């Protein structure tokens, strides 16, 4: 496989929220095949961001999901030659954010192009005002659809006050050739900020991502 | 400690409903072990059968009192007896067909009781639900989140249609209980429903749902 | 035609809302071909009503509404027999309500039999708290699906201290006999209650709605 | 005023759509007090464009719209520092676009500096598979938001074969400089595209705007 235990990443974000331009950065690695990553992020264009660094952060790749083997793996059968994804994010106060991203790769390191783009948050709302805490871990669903997969998740922030503010997330993810397309199964994520300084110019991210089937028994 | 909620509960209910302008009521009665959460339901159409509808649109609103709660997760549903709640639910449907319930779940005995209404709108006529062309659902994880001092538990529903692919169903319910209860922190119901066997116009249909709570398997890192 | 200059109205509506059931009954009439009419509502079950009656009105029939005679009608085609409607109301902050009518008539009177359900209205909302003043006037969609007619709308309530709560209205309407249908057009709508008692329990309600294509013309190639 | 009875217009669109990336340059003229203008619009990277050319052109400026002097007019009082505005797409099939538009002015001449993004589309479905005929005409919602300017319209494009693709726009306009702000109004559209060639590469573009009030009489 080309694949390789550990592979690394480089990445560059460009976008607008709110009217408002910026560029990112990343750098970092990770292990496919146990379904985890570590990536640290720079702002280089667009410092401080005035909204909430959370909405980014699950826009910096499924190939870092641990597959069991009775579940096809979309995503590391893509490779060498790779595959991009789009993404929506409409969440409850009908801000509503897109993403594309295209992912190669050369040698043992990913490359990312990234696109992303936010826009109606209402200016008091948690988005603008910085007041979420974290992603809670999700379960995604994955199915095909149309010769390609689709992943759908439910998706909450915590926030400063306590509560949850919600946001529901359609993917799609486009191999750049034939492969074998999986059966209906889930994504278990949970995506942490392991560090930040006070404006979140520079950022360390870490994802956990594991496939599974239900493992409720069926009775028909 | 001893719980008004017995190893085994009864189930009776009554579904009045309106799909496509079609006038339907359904009678319910099973059991289930609510601490297992594991349940049978046999439901009889009793007013407007044969109906001309999609029956699996109808399974998920036929209690997660039938759910099985680690002890580190509050029951919401378990606390509310006797007393009993209520639940409210969209389920809005990607093709634009939207179906809302209400129902009102009581307790006598050992035996649950629901009151049920279901209504059903804009679903398109060559569509999977109006042509019958659904299998069942997937098995499902169902995010429960705290709002206002009530229960709400989104989840992201597929059908699997004959023929092959999946039809996407996005489902929101509030779960309110009748008295105080102690809140549980954000959490998940992973679910598996499924028809056990059914007549031939689904006039008859017995149905069974798993339903187990859990946070996340996955550790933290932060 | 059966449909007369001056047509009568009585309806009965059955509901529940953030789990309170209620029965309102109706009656009033109205002019189909100029498109306005009057109800008068009483609350019969449920009283008083703990949520905003605004989210009811348009749910107390296209038939009145004034068609130019180059715009099919398909809602006074479908007489005698009648029809229904189907509608959803997605509102903002996710309270949906859905309703059922089903549209009789006898003699000079229309008969509405209506079922309608609202799901997830937050507590401290404008609807639970009873914050509306009004709808805004509107300009629905009307476009044909599948050989029945679909109509959406953007509505919108204004609040009382001031701004707008938004839903979005998407309604099928389904003759009960073939009917010729229409080019796609728009309908104009002002929808008020003219007078109330202190809950609501007692409402006066008047629509006015008028059918047009678009005002502004096509360029020349 | 900085309005003047015709004012030009150059603008440049970069967009990804589907995974493709594309650059539009656009320039034309219009008579903001009578709501109509014409754009020739050139595409200058990604040619041919693989999506439905009309799911671009309402993104192709408020200032071109007839305002009755009743209505207070948000657009042109804003000039000459302008405004930007940011639009959500949401079509039936779940295909979603999301556009952010910068406008500025200089002399007589506006100009647009637009981001567009568009995702999930289905591959057999109308956009991708270029069925659209055209946008019917409009009827926008215009009301006041947290001291900006939403508009919301239920949109429609014409199929080939005669039944319609429906799309909901919602829209915030944001001034860059205070305005008196207007009572709650509609606007009144009809988006043409007059003249393009074979693969839309060029493409000239009309569009007629008007606001109102209702016309229907209060009885309260």
């Amino acid at each position: 496989s080309v694949i390789k235990p550990e592979m690394k990443i480089k990445l560059c974000m460009r976008g607008t929220v709110n009217g408002h331009n910026f560029v990112i950065e990343g750098e970092g690695k990770g292990n496919p095949y146990e379904g985890t990553q570590i990536l640290d992020l720079n702002v280089t264009e667009g410092a401080p961001l005035p909204f909430a660094y959370d909405i980014l952060t699950t826009v910096f790749n499924r190939a870092f999901t641990k597959y069991p083997a009775d579940i096809q793996d979309y995503f590391k059968q893509t490779f060498p030659e790779g595959y991009h994804w789009e993404r929506s994010m409409t969440y409850e106060d009908q801000g509503i954010c897109t993403a594309t991203s295209n992912i190669s790769m050369r040698g043992d390191c990913f490359f990312y192009d990234i696109r992303f783009d936010g826009v109606n948050f209402p200016p008091n709302g948690p988005v603008m005002q910085k007041k979420t805490l974290k992603w809670e871990p999700s379960t995604e669903k994955m199915y095909v659809r149309d010769g390609v997969l689709k992943g759908d998740v439910n998706m909450a922030l915590l926030l400063e006050g306590g509560g949850h503010y919600r946001c529901d997330f359609k993917t799609t993810y486009k191999a750049k050739k034939d492969v074998r397309l999986p059966d209906y199964h889930f994504v278990d994520h949970r995506i942490e900020i392991l560090k930040h300084d006070k404006d979140y110019n520079k950022v360390k991210l870490y994802e956990n991502a594991v496939a599974r089937y239900s493992m409720l028994p069926s009775q028909a």
